[PDB]
Parts: C-alpha cells; structure tokens; sequence
C-alpha cells in the first residue's frame, strides 16, 4: 500500500509566525495531508512506513494528541495487562513503550545545532545524551518490528488515525485520550519550555496563537480529536476525556479494565487509582523522566507532570483570548455531537 | 570555649545521589564547618562536647579515615603501652579503646528503622542487639570521661582534627593512618555491605561516586589527610601509611615503640610482627568483631578483616574511573608535599 498523502511547506505568513516564536529550535516543519496536520520534517522518512507497519492482534496503543493524559493512561494500560504487578512497572516508562512517531522531533542532520538551545551546554552528561539522540535517529517503524512476537508490544503515539495504518483497529486495541484544548495549550506551552523548543522570548499569548491557528506540533487539534470521535463506537477503541480522571478515577480504571478483558476487584481498582495520585505519581521515577534533567536537558521550573488539574487556563487567558477560544470551539463543536465533560 | 561550627543540610543534588546509595539506612548527614565534613545527624549532640573534651597526658588517639589501618594500628599502640602483655590483650578491642565518634551512626529517635535493614530480624539475639544500641546511645565525650584517671585511656576516632579541642597535640599522642584513597573505597564499600548501610540495589561505582566527591561519611577524604599531614612534625602526632605496614611491618613498629619512648628488641619487634599477620589477626576473636555475628547484624560474606592487600583497587576501577580516580588525586596533591607511597 502506498502513502496516499502530499506534504506542503508552510507559505509565508504560517511560517512567520511558526519562526516568531519556534525558530531557535533546529527542527523545522511541514504540513502533511488534506487536513494539514504539522509534522516535524523528519518525520516524512518513516510517513510510510508508518502508514503500512505490521500490526499484531495483541498490540495496544495509547493515542492522544501531547498532554491530554497519555502518561497516566499508559502506566493504568501497562498495570492492568500485566496483572498489577507494580513491581514490574518500576522500570522507565520508556522501555516499557514504543513513542512511536517521538523520533520526528530530533534531525540527525542538525545534530550540532540541538545544544545551542541549552543555557548551559557544557553541563551535559554527553555518554547519555549522545545516546538520547541516538535513539531518537531510530524510525518508530523500525522500534516496533524490533519487539519480538512473544511480547506484548505496547505502543505510544500522538499521531491522528489518519497517519497510521487504515483499519488498524480491525488488529489493535486503542485508548484515546482527549482533554479540554484549551488547559492542552497551557500544558504543551509548559511542556515546550521543558524541553528548550519555544523561544525564550516568546509568551503564552504567542503560544496559543500557533495553537489553534493549527500551527503547533500535531494540530489541527480538532481534526485530530474528531477522528478518533468517530471510531469511537467501534469494539477495539476506547475513548475517554482527561477530565473524568480527575472527576471519577476509579470509575475511569473500571472501563480500562473491560475494555483490556479485565474484571478488577473494587480493592485492585483502588491500589491501582492511589498508584495514580498526582504527587505520588509526578515523584515516581519510572514516569516522570527527571533523569533527563541530570543528563541536562530540562530547563528549570518545568517538569513532565505539572499540576495535575482542570480548568487552569483561565489564569492564562485574557478576555479577548477567552472569547476567541469560545468562538473557536464553538465552531469546531458546530454540527458534531462531540462534547467536553468540564464544558 | 564555643564550637566555631555551622552545619548545613545536603543540597537537592547531593541529597539525591546520597538517598540513592543511602537511603535504607535510617541515619542520615549534614555538612558540618567549613570544609564541608560529612557526619551523622547525631553528631551534632556531641559536637560542642568533643571540641572542648578535656584531655590528659597520657591519652593516645588512633585516628584516621576509616578502613586505612586503624584497628592494626590499635592492637599495637595498645600492646606497646602494656609491655607486651599479650595475654591481656585478649580482651574485647572495642574495650580496651573508646570509640570516640562510634555513637553518630545510631539515631535513638529511629530505634526502630534499624533492624529493618536485616534480611532477618527475627534471628537477632535481643538482650545483645539491645545491648549495642543503648552503648551506642553513649555520646563519645562521656565515655571518655567516665575512665579514672588512674587508667590510661586509648581513643579511636575517625574524626578529623579540625573538629577536636584544637592545640591537643600539646597533651595527646596520636597515631594517624592514611591509605590510598582508591583502595579504602573498596575497603570502605565493602564495610558498608557488611553492615547494611549501602542499598542492596547499589553497587562500587555508585559508592565511588559518593566517596570522591565528598558525600559519605567522615568526607572530603582529602581534607581529611590534609589537616593531619599538616601536623606530622609535631612530637606529638605520628603519621604513616597503611601501604607501610605491608611493605615493611617490622620497620613500622620500631617507628610506634620509639614514637611512645619504649625500645624494643629486635626479638619484641618480630613477635609483635608475627601478632599482627593478617590471617592470624583475621581469625582473632578480640579484633575481627564476629561476635558481632552470632548477634545478627553482619551480612553474609563480609568481614572486618577482609583482604589486607595493597593495590587491589585495580580490580574495581574500569578504565573511565580509572583516570576518573587519577584526575582527582593529582587535583589534591597539586601544591602540598603529600605523596603517597605506593602512587
Ligand atoms: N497522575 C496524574 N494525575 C493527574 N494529572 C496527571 C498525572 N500524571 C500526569 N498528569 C498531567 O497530564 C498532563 C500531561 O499529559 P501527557 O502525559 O499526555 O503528556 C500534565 O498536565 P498539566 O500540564 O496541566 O499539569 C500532567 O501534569
Ligand atoms: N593485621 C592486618 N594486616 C593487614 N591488613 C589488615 C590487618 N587487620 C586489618 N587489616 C585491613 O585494614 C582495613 C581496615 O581498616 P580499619 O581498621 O582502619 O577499619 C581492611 O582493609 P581491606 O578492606 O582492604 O581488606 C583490613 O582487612
Ligand atoms: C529532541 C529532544 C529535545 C531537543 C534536544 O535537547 C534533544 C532531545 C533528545 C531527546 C528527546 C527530546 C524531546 C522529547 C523526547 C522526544 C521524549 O519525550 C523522549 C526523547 C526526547
Ligand atoms: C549502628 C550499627 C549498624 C546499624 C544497626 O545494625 C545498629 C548497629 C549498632 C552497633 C554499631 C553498628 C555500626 C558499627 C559500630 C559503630 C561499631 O563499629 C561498634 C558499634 C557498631
Ligand atoms: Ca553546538
Ligand atoms: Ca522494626
């Protein structure tokens, strides 16, 4: 099966602004598709393989679009398949999945420019980071055919449906995770700053313009919710709103559970939700990827797992954003039966 | 007098990698004065005390950083002072000396975090394990004092002089050992395993990482040396080697006996010599503390005599810790006259 999509470069005023506030970052972008979904460059090297990559009927994906509560889910997901055994799921997050399209954000042609963000590039630990980008070079295809057929592989992914095999749920199981985009862009903005890709200079304000003007990394935002919307219904798919962890844990880990062929005892449901309290979880080393910061590649401040709630960005947003975000959902949510809980 | 110390809590940075290697032993550090040396919490009780201890004429310290000599050291101080008298050193070394900083690693606050170290607590012999705790509840300073003066006392302390009444050469004699960094790290992450310090899960080079950058216990080594070096011309203060004890047993006790105006006879100097082989003193009830064990709180495969050799270091340094090693010594030693034997 061939790739059935063309890529564009971003014309004149999308990529006045992308630079504006994304242009000390090495790593460029290009939009992808009818729907234009942002993809980093690198990411047109393993596009098709991507689209064409060998499922098995055990795989389980943990899909969303960046910060709508994938990290929670995939330690929930990893638990409950592999019978609660927390001691097994000490070990990085990392090595337990497969960040399948995680590659995209590193070019190996720019390899020199990627410290240059960094405030103080002497302080790196070069063995370890060396190897980051190392394994960032690796293809997500190639990471995934690597894990052997007598294990259960376990896929990360914030790729839209459309980008990833067609009828992939006919073979694998997916949970999908949306959240309210407005809290998503307050979250990735952070996120951003963690990681040295948002230009010092640059505000939330800014942030956002990008965001949902679908110049952020994965965006359109809405396209990439609505697709998943629509498979909703389908037996191998399980959509579920970041907010209803918040609202209803354990009621969250009881369709998890079925959904993965799992009857859970109300006291497993409990030890697992306790597991997930937010400042046991964003202290628990195996998740929260602060290792990354002694190899010095964190910035100061930031963290992987933030706050923890809903409902904050309205002390990101002005009155003017605040109406423009109405609008903006307003129209998205227009003649779809898509509804957010907290809305 | 007033103790001229501050102390001062373990940064983020350090408190990380020392709960990483640390961690399940209930005591923890601070950094105390100037140079930074790290001491057991409790200490800080009896700080005020051992800087302004009174001191008489006849006391003798054996002091030095741990695993560098000290109990060789000890058992013929004491057999030099006592004619001799072999039959009655036959008694418990931990009775014949003061123990005068042993107390800090005992927390009488956390009694019970204790024995949860033990693979099994189950097995230990109460009335003695109770026993060892009340002593080392016993500030170092009162069991100095409680001796009558009509008794020599003899003092062990791995206390730097800087914290001791300063100008007490001027009264006390003392021996002090030094050895070759690198080999008392081996020696030193192995007696952290023979008394359940280290984490099980830890290895040597996470114990390296601690010992040369100053944040294990009684450390920076360096300083450590260095304030005792500074004082070798003293008629007072006696320095040497642990690496001389090997090289030349019989040439170091002439240098003790003279050190403490007894003349031995060749005869004398050889029969001591004799006392003091490792396998015979490894085997010797009085010194090697195994009672320790039918009590219960040694580990498997440990001992406090272990290898008594010279340069076995290169067993546990790999080529990146090697010059690691080598890099700091020569920091160290830039711009002072001390140099050690075997280097
Ligand atoms: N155990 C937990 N409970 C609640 N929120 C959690 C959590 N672990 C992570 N999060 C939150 O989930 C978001 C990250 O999403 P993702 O894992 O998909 O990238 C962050 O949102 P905030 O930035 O609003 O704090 C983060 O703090
Ligand atoms: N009679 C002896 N001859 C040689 N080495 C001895 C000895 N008695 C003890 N040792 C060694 O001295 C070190 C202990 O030092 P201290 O008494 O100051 O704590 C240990 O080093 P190793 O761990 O290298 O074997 C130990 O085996
Ligand atoms: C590219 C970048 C961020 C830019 C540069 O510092 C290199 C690193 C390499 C590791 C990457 C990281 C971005 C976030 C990634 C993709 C993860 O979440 C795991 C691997 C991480
Ligand atoms: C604290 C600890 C080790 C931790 C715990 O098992 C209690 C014992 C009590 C006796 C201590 C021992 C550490 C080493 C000491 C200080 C000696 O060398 C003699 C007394 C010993
Ligand atoms: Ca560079
Ligand atoms: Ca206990």
């Amino acid at each position: 099966l061939p790739f059935p999509y063309e890529f564009r470069e971003l014309n004149p005023e999308e990529d006045k602004l992308v630079k504006a506030n994304l242009g000390a970052f090495p790593t460029t972008y290009v939009k992808l598709g009818p729907k234009g979904y942002m993809v980093y460059r690198p990411y047109l090297k393993d596009a098709a393989n991507i689209y064409n990559m060998p499922l098995r009927p055990t795989d389980v994906f943990v899909a969303s679009y960046q910060r709508s509560g994938t990290t929670m889910t995939q330690e929930l997901v990893w638990l409950i398949e592999n019978d609660l055994n927390f001691e097994a799921a000490k070990t990085y997050m990392s090595l337990r999945y497969i960040y399948l399209d995680g590659f995209m954000i590193y070019d190996p042609e720019k390899q020199e420019e990627y410290n240059d963000i960094l405030p103080n590039p002497e302080n790196l630990d070069m063995e370890r980071y060396l190897g980051l980008l190392e394994y960032s070079s690796r293809p997500g295809s190639s990471l995934l055919a690597a894990v052997p057929p007598t294990e259960k592989r376990f896929v990360k992914t914030h790729l839209p449906l459309s980008l990833m095999p067609p009828n992939m749920l006919d073979t694998v199981k997916m949970v999908y995770l949306a959240r309210d985009p407005r809290d998503v862009a307050v979250s990735s903005f952070h996120h951003a700053r963690l990681l040295y890709l948002l230009n010092k200079q640059s505000n939330f304000k800014d942030f956002w313009e990008m965001f949902h003007r679908g110049l952020y990394t994965l965006t359109p935002y809405f396209e990439h919710v609505k697709e998943a919307w629509a498979k909703r219904h389908d037996p191998n798919m399980l959509f579920l709103f970041y907010e209803d962890y918040l609202k209803d844990l354990p009621g969250s880990i009881a369709r998890i559970a079925d959904f993965l062929g799992k009857k859970l005892s109300e006291e497993q449901i409990q030890r697992l939700s306790e597991h997930l309290n937010f400042e046991k979880f964003k202290n628990n080393g195996a998740v929260n990827m602060e290792d990354y910061r002694e190899i010095g590649i964190l910035a100061d401040g930031e963290h992987f797992i933030r706050k923890g709630k809903a409902g904050c960005w309205r002390d990101y947003f002005d009155e003017e954003m605040t109406k423009q975000a109405e609008k903006w959902i307003k129209d998205n949510l227009k003649d779809t039966d898509l509804r957010y809980p907290n809305m």
